[PDB]
């Protein structure tokens, strides 16, 4: 018993982790084979991130501009490519401690494991969410640029987020492993709008699944409720509209505690209504949404 | 900017961890050099948990009786001995990944980052705290036992806790890695009372600090107060008494925010007397008791 927001172990990932340093800047790489994966912005000086070229900054580097450390060990740079807002270094050596991988690209509201790292060395581990408006609220200092996400399948690290951005709001943009921003973000020192961010209401049920099975369940009532009445609610509070998908993935939580999806979602109602009343739910004053279904499963179960 | 609760990079830990069984009971050992250090329970039934006489048990018990598996290898046993709960078991192999390391005994209150595991696998981790009461509120299934928490600076890993038990109120016990426990917890499957818990103070004050650095300010007030006035108020509300040691391990963050900490004494004493009125502070509905001055100093600094 017990029910933590937990990330997975590490160790894969810290083997992977490398400095890349280009004239003055310093961010952090990814080492898998040959290849060293890292924000594209490592080529630009402060005054070039208010509105860079990349392309025209690129074609001023060579290889032996970028100085890739893994460790207290240089890495021979042998090529470099753009992709999208990522850069390519194509080292002489495959790394040694590179695990199964794969590249993969999140949805919004799914949850991974950031390791954080300053200067090419890991610094903390913790578990978050990729919010509905694409940001995530992570923890990351100067330096902690090229820090990934990722999850983990048995022996299989899959990469689905590299840190490239603080919004000045406070919240952190970033790319897939291809280089692609999720949400609307651009790697410019500029005004970038986040959005409009909602509550992942599949969570939050996950989340209070895992709550009754760990023994809170003062928030249990003798209601039950429609999607559509549900959904009424939800758009009121600002959370993701319940779908038939939703209830579908929490049939494992809904099977394994005997109380139906929309009999979970009227609990959800009331708690949304009538607030918490100065109570707890798992050691939480609020609804926490950073828990998938797959993970409270997971979590409860014991998944090494 | 943006403040979570993390953890340690577990891979150093990670490379420790190995499965024990013994008769019919599984669970994790700790190898470090020729040594695996597993929970003395290893050695029991179910039914021997009730009532264990363990110097007897472990007589029946010889090394060929402990099987210990690394990942896919077999380890060959030499030795074994019971210090306090913890069994010995020496094997004729050093572990190549041990890490620098030193074994601690943690003070109530402190933090440390646990690395879950069954079958000598990890499966997660997660930053917590050793109550002022002497128990963990971890996350714990069958087979989790020999799971360990630590604390890491720069390459030594100090083992600090080895869990043992789940007590019937959900809460965990364990042991330092010397076997003795923390608390009055015997390794039998007995009624426990864990004791009447408090907040830590310090630690919810030094999460004041992160919070103000981050950006959340509007607990902040006009008024200040004095350690015996402040001290009136923590015990109405069940908080550890702050003392001059807790004001001087705040010096740092004093000193970076500007605040003095009676001043933010004062402003807990209103968040205790008053609670958020529906606001959060740093994603948080509650006042933060699990992350302590160094926490917060090497999370704003970035400490790798
Ligand atoms: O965001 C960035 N820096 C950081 C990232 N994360 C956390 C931090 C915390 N504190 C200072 C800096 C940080 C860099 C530098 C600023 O200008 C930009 C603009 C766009 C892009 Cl893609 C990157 C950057
Ligand atoms: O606590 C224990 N089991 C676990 C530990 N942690 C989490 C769990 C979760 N779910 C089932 C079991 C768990 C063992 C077995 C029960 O009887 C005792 C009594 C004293 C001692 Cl020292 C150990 C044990």
């Amino acid at each position: 018993s017990g029910f933590r927001k937990m990330a997975f172990p590490s160790g894969k990932v810290e083997g992977c982790m490398v400095q890349v340093t280009c004239g003055t800047t310093t961010l952090n790489g990814l080492w898998l084979d040959d290849v060293v994966y890292c924000p594209r912005h490592v080529i630009c000086t402060s005054e070039d991130m208010l509105n860079p070229n990349y392309e025209d900054l690129l074609i001023r580097k060579s290889n032996h501009n970028f100085l890739v450390q893994a460790g207290n060990v240089q890495l021979r740079v042998i090529g470099h490519s753009m992709q999208n807002c990522v850069l390519k270094l194509k080292v002489d050596t495959a790394n040694p401690k590179t695990p199964k991988y794969k590249f993969v690209r999140i949805q919004p509201g799914q949850t991974f494991s950031v390791l954080a790292c300053y200067n090419g060395s890991p610094s903390g581990v913790y578990q978050c969410a990729m919010r509905p408006n694409f940001t995530i609220k992570g923890s990351f200092l100067n330096g902690s640029c090229g820090s990934v996400g990722f999850n983990i399948d048995y022996d299989c690290v899959s990469f689905c987020y590299m840190h490239h951005m603080e919004l000045p709001t406070g919240v952190h943009a970033g790319t897939d492993l291809e280089g692609n921003f999720y949400g609307p973000f651009v790697d410019r020192q500029t005004a970038q709008a986040a959005g409009t961010d909602t509550t992942i209401t599949v969570n939050v049920l996950a989340w209070l699944y895992a709550a009754v099975i760990n023994g809170d369940r003062w928030f249990l009532n003798r209601f039950t409720t429609t999607l559509n009445d549900f959904n009424l609610v939800a758009m009121k509070y600002n959370y993701e509209p319940l779908t038939q998908d939703h209830v579908d993935i929490l049939g494992p939580l809904s099977a394994q505690t005997g109380i139906a999806v929309l009999d979970m979602c009227a609990s959800l109602k009331e708690l949304l209504q009538n607030g918490m009343n100065g109570r707890t739910i798992l050691g939480s004053a609020l609804l926490e949404d950073e828990f998938t279904p797959f993970d409270v499963v997971r979590q409860c179960s014991g998944v090494t």
